[PDB]
């Protein structure tokens, strides 16, 4: 099998992270503003100068396919975003656009035929920073979202996605999505410490995670400190403060995987010499098992109310956000089997972030191929070898499902 | 023995009520107001009437003396503040002046003669709202602060506590303090649940707290939750968690008078989806006793550094403010006992947990305080009540004790 150019590959990292460049060395390229067409236009440049044929549709999305000897068959898809977050790094999203097109670089240098046609592709808008939501493109492509709010949500200036579109020349003609898709890969930063800490460079991403968020309110009794014996109290704040200590019990009882934690407090009144007598705070539980998430609801709400019995605060709790996360299974193993015959070190990994490839899995085998950082920060790297090294599975992968009839 | 009037007490209390009434059944009176002016030329009124000489000092104290059989002896002293807060009660320091007032009408119609001269007082802003500090006043009175501290204190306006005498005609000639006081007592409602809660109709002040208070900044890791584990979290919201919970344990470990309490909270960034990574949060301890005080500090430093090397969390704290406790007079805290017993008055000892006039006054003269209680403890509230029979309880007490220590030779 064929290897990517892993010098090639960091240069044009180097090149496209001048778009946007912060001085801390950061990259800030907002989703449809002129330096995102001015990353999009170069990556068209370079897509073009490998002999890729480069389409855009409705949402903006970029597609560069390379040929396959069945031009209609269903394709194999790779890639991510290229925009970011106002502080992002050099590497969120825009590693896996230009993994891609090192794929295809390789592919051409090795003058390999593929059964199915292999498109590259940039998501509009993953980070949801300008419009919101997060990852809507991926989601319109993928039949989450319509089409009509795709286009229609706005910014701060009250300028929409499709207007914006048409103002950088990205109004594409294209339909967005609804087409087959045979299998798709995503590379990504692992955008965590998992793969560095364990030293594996590959993260072979099985899954990601569910979500539960709720909000707590404790209510007590305002009153003096210097006047209010400790058995007269009702103090909110340590009531909270029990189900803070908890809530990480919790995270470290249902480990590896569970994620809890309560990152939002506020007291009242908050004045140093007055008993608390009203506390809120919120609880998330992150796991890619839904029978886990529902173990930590019946756990957080049964100790809620023995705190409550014992305490005599008032307890008020609701869930406010409910999430299920599934990566296709022939992909996931593609990725080890990719990772295990190149002879790089690698490891089972949960995906701790969203990412389009997670609605994009919806509609087609989807898997994602996470390198390790030394995130969401202008300090983010990865090494030559790590960018080399995903890209290197990223190839095989990809190949071994376009040569798939 | 003599007794006090409980209707003609109750009666001065409605009236003086009247003066800075407010809708909700509450007063605002704020001190050196024209209000304020009005409740003590009332006040002075009144004592002259019953026969007292009246005096006022430079920070504008009034002193009504009923007088001795000595009458260069050194005074007995008793009295409180007439000023309240925005939003007082019609009890907060006015029950303590007019209880004064009771007692010497008590003793006139006993036809008593004492030894030592009486004096009843109005200390000039205790509640310290319209000017900082509270109890300036009996702080000037008893060496606390400077007279040219007190009579400088600002209100919102510009106006000083000297311009503000002077417009109400409470500029006083008489020196303030600095002369022997044989003995001081400040009768007051609780401001607290505990004489209520006991079924105490009188508490027997013993001490004011001490207090010492901290800051304590704990530094964490910013850290997106979803991606990180939990084993590489530096939570440090989580470690003022264990802080908080641990101060609760202290207070309960040093009952019944401890307080330990965490009053304030910061953490950042504070996201629901980050791992805090900094917090920020205030501990103070309360305590008659400094030894003890010592000892939580102790603790509390302790328990500090190993929940900083625990979590791996870098820890910071200060001690911002010391207070040293405030014991009062031996021999007046058992003479009000002693008085209370003779009454046949339900009694308990129990430690002031607020700042009073008395507490400074126990620097230059031995001093005691009579606790009564209030409805649900509630006080600097509009609401704020006593009973009839709790009124003339404290006062009858009152007018024991000051007899009794009007009559030491
Ligand atoms: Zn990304
Ligand atoms: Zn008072």
């Amino acid at each position: 099998m064929p290897r990517v150019d892993g010098d090639r590959l960091w240069a044009s990292l180097e090149r496209m992270a001048q778009i946007g460049a912060t001085p801390k060395g950061g990259v800030c390229r907002l989703a449809l503003t002129d330096l995102d067409r001015e990353s999009r236009d170069l990556f068209v440049q370079w897509a073009r100068e490998a002999g890729c044929t480069v389409r855009v549709d409705r949402m903006g999305n970029v597609f560069a396919r390379r040929a396959g000897r069945r031009p209609d068959a269903a394709p194999v898809m790779t890639g991510s975003h290229a925009d970011s977050q106002p502080t992002g790094g050099r590497y969120d999203g825009i590693y896996g656009v230009l993994g891609g097109l090192e794929v295809v670089r390789a592919l051409n240098d090795a003058a390999i035929e593929t059964e199915r046609p292999v498109d590259v592709v940039i998501w509009t808008n993953e980070e949801g920073s300008r419009f919101a939501p997060a990852m809507v493109s991926a989601g319109v492509f993928s039949g989450v979202y319509t089409l009509e709010y795709g286009l229609s949500r706005t910014d701060g200036a009250g300028r929409t996605i499709g207007e914006e579109l048409e103002r950088i020349g990205y109004a594409g003609a294209e339909p967005v999505g609804g087409y087959p898709v045979h299998a798709a890969y995503e590379l990504h930063i692992e955008q965590g410490a998992i793969l560095e800490r364990a030293g594996k460079t590959i993260g072979v991403v099985t899954a990601g995670q569910g979500q539960r968020w709720y909000e707590v309110t404790l209510t007590g009794v305002d009153a003096h400190a210097g006047t209010t014996p400790m058995a007269f109290r009702r103090d909110a704040l340590v009531g909270a403060a029990r189900m803070i200590s908890f809530v990480e019990v919790l995270g470290r009882r249902y480990a590896p995987d569970a994620r809890a934690t309560v990152g939002m407090i506020e007291a009242r009144p908050n004045s140093r010499n007055t008993v608390p007598g009203g506390c809120f705070f919120t609880v998330e539980f992150r796991h890619p098992d839904d029978a886990v998430l529902d173990e930590l609801d019946a756990a957080l709400r049964a100790e809620l109310a023995r705190v409550a019995d014992e305490t005599g605060l008032g307890a008020q709790i609701e869930q406010i956000f409910t999430y299920a996360p599934p990566f296709a299974p022939r992909c996931i193993d593609t990725v080890r089997d990719a990772a295990r015959s190149l002879g790089l070190s690698h490891m089972d990994i949960v995906s701790g972030a969203g990412h389009d490839a997670c609605y994009v899995a919806r509609v087609a085998p989807t898997g994602m191929i996470f390198v390790p950082c030394v995130s969401h920060n202008e300090a983010e790297a990865i090494t030559p070898e790590w960018a080399t090294a995903g890209a290197d599975v990223l190839l095989r992968a990809v190949l071994q499902s376009a040569q798939e009839a």
